[PDB]
């Protein structure tokens, strides 16, 4: 008796990367499942006693050690945004991300990006601050997307820019490396400069060198270099995923093990 | 020349709770403002130079050190929640926060609340921890609010909950007053048992005792105790700040310093 491709979808929720369990294996499903089931309960009671800390959470502690270690200023800015700073991030028909928004109410939106917000911070700073200012936020993001194993609507971004000297691709390209050296994430970077850092055929970040010509709507005016990150990709790689869905926020998964047991 | 009202306003978002400057000293509005100025200049230069962390990030990271070092599980689960969600804990029309929610498309809403996901948690860990169990989550929570200087639309709300043995009005108590005695802000409790946490006249928390009736349609029938705090009140009682805007996320301010300099 061959197993369903139901039995084989239920099993594969209950499957983790590491399990050296083989689905063909001939026995039947009520026991594959049951072992499967003592498995992850396992796991959770490990976490539950020993660190209790959840994968997204710990990664963005990570994160912001990082980045304030090596001088860049912790941002916390809103979520709910106004609408018009889409249209003046250049936003239009003929962009995808225009179809993509979360719209709330008449004149505000989830944030599909922290490009807005790091501007008007780069813009305040600067009457404050020594040259270079170094600034980075880590937080959820929203866009509306097809179903694909690569995509949440509800994610989470890193951010960083950092404006004035040393605002070199040599030295985006370092940040980068030592960044992803120190989480353990292998890449590769492929290049009004503009590069993304993929892993195979995911992109785990796209990059950028300034001036461009859109610095001008923000009242920018000094170089400036900077990129974004998918924490959920991040933990995907890490943690050998299958589906993005193991990393996001859910009720469904937590720290990647299914919670439906 | 007395100082106008515009003017007074001005140079309160400029003061900080314990600058020494009274404003009807009989100095000229350039003069108190250009102090103001370089004192708040220095204030964000000393920030930069030294920690580089925002007050709501590393409170949040405070409080979870604080629940996860006494056992309760790190929870991050979806801000855009199913609207049915709202129904489902008995909020209708007749209810102040009915009128509350931020609708998102058809069938979703940002959460105003963190407990129908801390219950789902509760019934789904039940299948696999042992008792009691005990989770916290921390993260933003959205409401339609009138002005006011203790309220915001976008917050942040910790929420904790324990389940099974253990769920007694004492040992509530005793988690509260640990973590306010923990994080040093004044509090007395006030009091299917209710109870309020307040500073004065303002409300940090409140907290219940189960089980309620509420309990059955989310599938929980076991004891429980929990409690919501908003982070964003306990920054202002802690750094004494006039208006909660001064500890939100923002882009005009920062650590409660104004950024528009
Ligand atoms: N829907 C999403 N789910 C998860 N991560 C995302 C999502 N959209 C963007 N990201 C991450 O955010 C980073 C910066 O965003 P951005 O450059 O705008 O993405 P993107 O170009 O739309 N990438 P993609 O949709 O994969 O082709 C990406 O490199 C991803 O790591
Ligand atoms: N709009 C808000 N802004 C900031 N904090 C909030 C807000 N609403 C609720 N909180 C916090 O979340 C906690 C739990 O929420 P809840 O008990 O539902 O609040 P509430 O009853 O509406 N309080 P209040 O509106 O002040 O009378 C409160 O005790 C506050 O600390
Ligand atoms: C600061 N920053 C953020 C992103 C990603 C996405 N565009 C966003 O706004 O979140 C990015 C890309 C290139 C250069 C700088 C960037
Ligand atoms: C777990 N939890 C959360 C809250 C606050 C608010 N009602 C919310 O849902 O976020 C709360 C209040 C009493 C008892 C437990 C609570
Ligand atoms: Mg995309
Ligand atoms: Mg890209
Ligand atoms: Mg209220
Ligand atoms: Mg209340």
């Amino acid at each position: 008796p061959a197993l369903t491709k139901s039995q084989t979808d239920r099993l594969e929720v209950l499957l983790n990367p590491k399990d050296e369990i083989s689905l063909n294996s001939g026995k039947p499903f009520r026991e594959l499942e049951s072992e499967l089931l003592s498995r992850r309960k396992k796991d959770l009671q490990q976490i539950y006693a020993e660190e209790r800390e959840n994968y997204l959470g710990k990664l963005e502690r990570e994160i912001t050690r990082f980045f304030v270690d090596r001088g860049f200023l912790e941002i916390k800015s809103p979520i709910l945004i106004p609408l018009e700073y889409i249209e003046r991030m250049g936003i239009d028909n003929d962009t995808e991300l225009s179809k993509q928004i979360f719209r709330v109410d008449k004149n505000f939106c989830l944030r599909p990006m922290l490009a807005p917000n790091l501007y008007n911070y780069l813009r305040k700073l600067d009457r404050a601050l020594p040259d270079p200012i170094k600034i980075f936020e880590i937080g959820p993001c929203y866009r509306k997307e097809s179903d694909g194993k690569e995509h949440l609507e509800e994610f989470t971004m890193l951010g960083f820019q950092q404006m004035g000297s040393g605002c070199t691709r040599e030295n985006l390209e370092s940040i980068i490396t030592d960044f992803l050296n120190h989480l353990g994430i292998d890449f590769k970077i492929v290049g009004g400069d503009t590069l993304d850092v993929m892993h195979g055929d995911l992109e785990l970040s796209s990059a950028g060198v300034g001036p461009i010509p859109l610095d001008r709507e923000w009242g920018i005016d000094k170089p400036w270099i900077g990129a974004g990150f998918g924490l959920e990709r991040l933990l995907k790689v890490k943690h050998d995923f299958k589906n993005i869905k193991r990393a996001a926020r859910s009720e469904s998964y937590y720290n990647g093990i299914s919670t439906n047991l």
